[PDB]
């Protein structure tokens, strides 16, 4: 039945997502052993995780499906074990920008994941399995998290072994991506046509809508929800304090994303109503951090910022699986991840970069719920003229 490949798709979400290396890799990389610098770790490395992303999810978003989603899973857990190969053991600028290229390959691969369970079971369980799947990812990074806060604080476990604990974590990963069934067997302007019939699918343009305009945003908060932090309460000690805030906040969505696999509601009658109602909560929730200048309600307004989205975007994720009829999984899912990056990208040039209106922190927030609000309010409005 469903039971097998959702688990082993589960174990490998969960053991590649457990990375304690993640909340300390400045602190890795700027450190005594990576020895890099805050100047060429945000101007020389960063960016080449985005522009890898970018046309890694070209062919991801292309190929996968022909491949049959298991190929791409696996070149993810490759990619999984030389990034942190290279991490372990990389020095200078050189070797992590070739480190960020396997992350935008992990990350392009991403999308397979998602996609692949839906290109194996039967539509009935495309509920279920949704929210399990994003929620052990979701569970997976508040445990690595935890087993980072916990370690370093209780083990005094340097950041080098935390690194080979990830690898550790990744490289099993590895080997049950190796054990997922392999799924049954299925010019330019062509294809297009072909994306002219994908998109088409009831209700899937509309979610498609959303997933490409709200993550954007949801990732921009995610960058600059730190910096916000670090504004409103500057403290030495926030390092404990803000991860570990995160590490609750993403296990919340966990939660939120096991809300939708669960429960048994009718979600294509109460798809919009739900997409509005926590879509103006996202937007409330924004501007409850940017507004309150109080730590713990922006705490408790990232939270369920958090939650809210991951809710969402499973709703969003099980409602074009079973909507497709088209084997597609991945290239809708691949679009839209790639669109939601371009949107975020022009809003980063816009809104944060220096050329741009170089929007501090303050009011970065105050723009991303307007932003939030503005999607709520299409999405609102809709319901309103199709009534
Ligand atoms: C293991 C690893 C390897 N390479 C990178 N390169 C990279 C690091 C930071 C990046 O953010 C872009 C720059 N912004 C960072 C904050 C302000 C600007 C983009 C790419 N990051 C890595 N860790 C990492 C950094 C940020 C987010 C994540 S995540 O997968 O867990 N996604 C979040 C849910 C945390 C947003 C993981």
């Amino acid at each position: 039945s469903w039971i097998y490949p959702t688990v082993i798709l589960c174990l490998f979400g969960f053991f590649s997502m457990m990375r304690p290396s993640e909340p300390f890799l400045i602190p890795y990389l700027s450190g005594p052993d990576k020895n890099l610098t805050s100047a060429e770790i945000t101007n020389e490395i960063f960016p080449v995780w985005t522009y890898s992303y970018l046309v890694l999810l070209l062919p991801v978003f292309v190929l996968t499906d022909y491949v049959r989603y298991k190929p791409v899973i696996i070149l993810q857990g490759i990619s999984f074990i030389i990034t942190w190969l290279l991490l372990l053991f990389g020095q200078g600028v050189k070797t992590m920008q070739v480190v960020e290229f396997f992350y935008g390959m992990v990350t392009a691969a991403e999308v397979a994941y998602y996609a692949y369970i839906y290109s194996v079971v039967s539509p009935e369980h495309y509920q279920r399995v949704s929210g399990y799947c994003r929620s052990v990812t979701l569970a997976a990074y508040t445990a690595g998290s935890v087993l980072a806060q916990l370690l370093v604080s209780l083990a005094n476990m340097s950041y080098f072994y935390l690194n080979v604990i990830s690898l550790a974590s990744v490289s099993v990963a590895f080997l049950f991506s190796l054990f997922l069934p392999m799924p049954k067997k299925s010019v330019f302007v062509q294809w297009f046509q072909d994306l002219k019939e994908c998109y088409s699918s009831k209700r899937l343009f509309y979610w498609s809508l959303w997933w490409a305009f709200a993550t954007a945003g949801f990732n921009q908060v995610l960058n600059y929800v730190q910096i916000l932090w670090d504004y409103k309460a500057p403290s030495q000690d926030s390092s404990i304090y803000n991860g570990a805030v995160e590490a609750i906040a993403t296990f919340g969505g966990a939660v939120a994303a096991f809300a939708v696999g669960y429960v048994k509601v009718n979600w294509d009658l109460l798809g919009e109503l739900a997409l509005v109602v926590f879509s103006v909560v996202n937007a409330g929730s924004l501007f409850l951090m940017h507004y309150t200048a109080n730590i713990w309600a922006c705490y408790a307004g990232y939270l369920i910022f958090k939650s809210s989205y991951m809710l969402l975007i499973t709703i969003a994720v099980f409602q074009i699986a079973v909507n497709l009829n088209v084997e597609r999984y991945a290239l809708v899912f691949g679009i839209n991840t790639f669109i939601a990056l371009v949107i975020q990208t022009i809003m980063t040039v816009i809104v944060v970069d220096q050329r741009g209106l170089n929007l501090p922190v303050s009011i970065q927030f105050l723009v991303y719920g307007s932003y939030f609000a503005v999607i709520a309010g299409i999405f609102l409005m809709r319901s309103m003229y199709i009534t």
